[PDB]
């Protein structure tokens, strides 16, 4: 997938995915706990 918007599929921290129940940011797909 081109648009990083997963959670319960691959959630590859690599550089093109967002973990379970998370939220992207200027340059990172992850939970708000690490951004909010």
């Amino acid at each position: 997938e081109l648009p990083k918007l997963p959670d319960d599929k691959v959630l590859i921290r690599s550089r093109s995915n967002c973990p379970k129940g998370k939220v992207w940011n200027g340059f990172d797909c992850k939970s708000p706990f690490a951004f909010s």
